[PDB]
DNA sequence: TGCATCCGACAGAAAAATTTTCCTGAATTTTGTATAAGTAGCTACAAAATTCTCGTATTAATGCGTTTTTTGCATAGAGAATATGCGTTTTTTGCA
């Protein structure tokens, strides 16, 4: 079921010479046909024309369901860790608290704004016992609390 | 013509009568005899197929030396953690 012998024989189950696994999967006629002719019997379903001439008999179309699927989770990664952040490009959450949300800093927006305009952001709540309990594990992606809480995250 | 009274054992002999059984037509538990038609199969024949075999051709299979690669390897930094630490703090003692 593996990528090679999964997209090869079947992309293949509509073309081979195992030259078409090669083309677009990879797997050349080397750990390809070799390994195929083993597989040919582990899912239980002849995939390709036994060395014979064009066919679809029970190829992958109706494995990738239980297959493609899969390596299609690692196909959006196959694609790339994202855009703009691997994790969460928008992962900027401001602290909700009736002190400083609104004036004191409009340089950093500025800076912010500079490296970076009008670029859209986001907001959670902490407590300050509960700032801490959920900084401790990092939650608010940006937190702002009285110091004497929160304490544990990454970097001690 | 009106007042009482009463009723609705036994024996012999010949004829009949129920079954039984062999003879005699009647036309069945049915089943018997030959001839000619006809119904169904056997011998023969058709061949171009189709398909079995030997040879050649391409192709797919399978092994390897090597590409890059994933995963196990080590030793370098950091970020508090952990002392001293006073220095500050909480503990502990006697008088009214």
């Amino acid at each position: 079921m593996r990528l090679e012998q999964l997209q090869a024989f079947l992309a293949i189950a509509e073309t081979g010479s195992f030259q078409k696994a090669a083309s677009k999967c990879g797997v050349t006629q080397s750990t390809i046909s070799r390994q195929i002719q083993s597989l040919e019997a582990d899912l239980g379903l002849e995939l390709f024309h036994r060395t014979n001439h064009s066919k679809l008999t029970l190829g992958g179309e109706r494995l990738l369901p239980r297959a493609r699927k899969i390596c299609l989770e690692w196909e959006t990664a196959t694609q790339e860790l994202g855009d703009l952040i691997a994790g969460k490009q928008p992962e900027l959450c401001i602290a909700a608290i009736h002190s400083l949300c609104g004036s004191y800093l409009p340089p950093v927006l500025q800076k912010f704004c500079r490296d970076y305009p009008e670029v859209q952001l986001r907001v959670t709540s902490l407590g300050s016992d509960r700032a801490l309990k959920v900084l401790k594990d990092g939650l608010v992606d940006l937190a702002i609390v009285m110091n004497n809480r929160f304490l544990t995250t990454g970097r001690d």
